[PDB]
């Protein structure tokens, strides 16, 4: 068991998840000092993100976020290995300060952030193999601000009711997940980091897109105040709000940019 | 033991202090969301802070920080109780990412950070008893920016090739301390928080003066470079930089401002 | 009554000494498939490492390697119990083929391995008692590779010209043992195994240091020619040559390391 | 009895069956060190490798292996004397560590190993007299790598329900065996050696070509998970992973490659 608020919070993770007290911990502030031109960074390809309107696809309140899983035919082409998608879900702040993604640019926070997750498919059969392995995971992330409504991330937001409580679960038709990137794929953020959840496994290679995707007003405030940490019947309800990390430190090491 | 870098670092305080994983901890971001003008809040008078010339102060390297220690007869007016002075230190970063304040405004670390430590004399008989008890201390923090050499500063920093190494004392001159202080102390940020080093009591009131002082680039260099959290012996020195904590998390919550 | 060739050679073992045939055998080839990073791993201190130079320590040729004889008042720091030395040694190849580590990285050879042996002290009253008891033994392997001369390494190799021949002893004054190690002792594999030669006791806390250390080419050669398993007036004389154990199958079972 | 794991595992072989303790023992690490060019080794000609599919071939799981039987109207040219054909079988590893051939390539494990079985029938009547005899058997060694589907190996794989317990049998339409050789086999390494299992008989002339084939990931797990080393009737059931023996020492001897 843990949080993001009170006994079980943040600064007591290491307890019981000793790597959440490890190397290469993230999220990160990109900021000038650490960041460096990296020629050699190609574009990430994205095939089979076109998920087929006829299939179905779940989506689960597990606790912490809302999680959308996905099929391992749909991978990214522009790393070392073959990297095979196995989810998606959020992080956000709260009502009165809505400013929780995990990522922060120049010490500014997003609106909310948006994770998909990819594990080694050359390597490692599943996600589960991959995920406290050397070169494991690869996580694109996806920086969102307040700004017009967004149709393509309301194919998931319009589901948030029925995923209200811990262990509920819904089906999406497929949509294109492409549609949830930003302008300009080419331009990223790149460094070797870890989960930012326990257990906090240091196998994570990033992508952080320098362009963020803008919701509406309307959209971020459902997201914020639509789920629960809890089971249909916990005693003691806890809203699901401010489900991010604090940055990390980030000391004599360097996150590679695709762009100058 | 603890340290600002690897197993013994900030994630993991909570295994040794309880209160580093506990409520109202410091230092935290200043940001418009979580600020409310208050015009109760009056202007501190700062007494007995023009130091006898004729009178030493010694100085520690703590392999934490650096440290002064301050005279009883210095007192802040102006808050419920009397508070008397007992030590001022400073925390900062490292030459290569020269940003190692510990509050931040509006997602932005200045250069350092200097924190003047006083207790509630009215209350408690000393530091020590009031270190872990209601209304204990109060601290002073300046926000400190590269700039312009400050002579002031310079009365402590002169010393500091001369307390290189853990356990080293130097004795200061007295002084004017109130000279460290910005222009328009009136103008400051308030709010109920924590020690930011173990054990983190959650004992302090904390006063952030809005403007910040500068000190030079080499005054920046020599603070983040003479300075070992080792003694001078041993085989593996350890440079002390980074000597900083991360902003905590700050929900339903308010800083209040004297300043519009 | 053992050898590392021919009919007395190391598949005859297990003949002779039940525990050789048993679990927990070592020495173990370090790959990717088998390694998990543990954060719990923290850093060693290496306590009275410095031998005094106007002390002397018995080197022994005893026909399967060459031995240092190290003092009780010597040990690491950092284990649940104290572990104090008794006793350091080599394994090499031959000129031949110059990749005698015991301990392989990825498949890969390293030319030889120094091995540093300790006993629990806290638990048992001298390292006879020790030897075949659980938690009894720890010891540290440093692998060697061929490339820049090394004046530490040479303390030790300068005798061996007299100690060639079995049962033969030399006087070497005090030195730092210390600096026998690598860079960065902090990055280290840890598992559980067993004693590499008979009886092959299953009952050594292995840390193989990660970075090797280079000695020379000459000094390589030396300690591959220098020394002989018999005894000076044999007519027979055998070369003490590739006195290293094979790899050991290690199913079900994890190597933990303090790097990722 | 003998096993690959535990207390009847190979360091115990030598215990009953003296050999494996003995000369000439396979299989072995080929690296630079060890490796002689020698041009007159010339190419085998495979004769018969084209088995009828209107005749059938027994497949056996025998407690250590998967094995086919052959004819000996099957034969290698290319050697001395005519070897004929009695058996094919497998070596792997496990799921966790996909990584069991028995010989290594610069140190290097690959997936699986197949083995091609003949006996000198020039000189002896059958594979059971050759076995224990001067110039009695020669292997054909396959290296096996994780790749494309392979629809030749899976002439062997698809069968493997119905043997998946000691003792149990299933008849095997012919193909051609030829199919299951790699590229260019013209490139192999060539020594003198030993069985790999008791009685680990010193009397194989191994030959292990230069180039690897591949399979799928679904067909070498298929592999490692199907069979089991007991009984239909063993209470302790074993499965079969990891049946390969550790490489051996091979010191003042000389591996021929026919390739320069
Ligand atoms: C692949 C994976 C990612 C995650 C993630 C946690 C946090 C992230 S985030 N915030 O993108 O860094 S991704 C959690 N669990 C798994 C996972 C998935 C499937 C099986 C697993 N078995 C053991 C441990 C983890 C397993
Ligand atoms: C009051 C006090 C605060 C602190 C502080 C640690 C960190 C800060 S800071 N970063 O301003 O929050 S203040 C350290 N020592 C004492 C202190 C001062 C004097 C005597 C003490 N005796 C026992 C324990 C603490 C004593
Ligand atoms: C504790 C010990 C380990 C060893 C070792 C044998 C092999 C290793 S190695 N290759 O590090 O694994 S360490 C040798 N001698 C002693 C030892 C040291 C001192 C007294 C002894 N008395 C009886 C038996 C052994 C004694
Ligand atoms: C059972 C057997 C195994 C082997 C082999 C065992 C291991 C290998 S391997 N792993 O290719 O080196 S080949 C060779 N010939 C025979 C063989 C085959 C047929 C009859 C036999 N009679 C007595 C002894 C051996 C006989
Ligand atoms: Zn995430
Ligand atoms: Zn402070
Ligand atoms: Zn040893
Ligand atoms: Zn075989």
């Amino acid at each position: 068991k843990w949080t993001y608020f009170g006994p079980d919070g943040e600064n007591s993770w290491s307890k019981k998840y000793p790597s959440c007290g490890g190397l290469l911990q993230s999220p990160i502030d990109l900021h000038s000092d650490i960041l460096q031109y990296d020629a050699s960074l190609t574009p990430l390809e994205f095939q089979g993100y076109n998920l087929s309107a006829n299939k179905q696809f779940l989506l689960t309140n597990n606790g912490h976020s809302v999680k959308l899983n996905l099929p391992s035919d749909m991978h990214i082409q522009g790393l070392q290995s073959r990297y095979s998608a196995t989810q998606l879900h959020l992080h956000w702040g709260n009502p009165n300060d809505p400013h929780g993604s995990e990522h922060t640019v120049s010490g500014q926070h997003f609106a909310a952030e948006l994770h998909i997750v990819h594990y080694n498919s050359d390597l490692y059969p599943d996600a589960s193999t991959a995920s406290n392995k050397s070169e494991g995971l690869a996580v694109l992330a996806v920086l969102i601000e307040m700004g017009s409504f967004n149709p393509s991330y309301d194919k998931i937001f319009s589901h948030l009711q029925h995923v209200k409580y811990k262990g509920q679960e819904a089906f999406v038709p497929g949509f294109n997940i492409e549609e949830l990137l930003p302008e300009r794929t080419a331009e990223y953020y790149r460094y070797r980091g870890s989960l930012t959840t326990p257990p906090c496994n240091p196998t994570v290679l990033w992508t952080v897109f320098r362009n963020p995707v803008q919701i509406s007003q309307e959209q971020l405030l459902a997201l914020e105040t639509a789920l629960y940490c809890t089971h249909m019947d916990d005693p003691s309800p806890r809203e699901m709000i401010n489900n991010f990390r604090q940055v990390q430190k980030f000391d004599e090491r360097l996150v590679y940019t695709s762009f100058s």
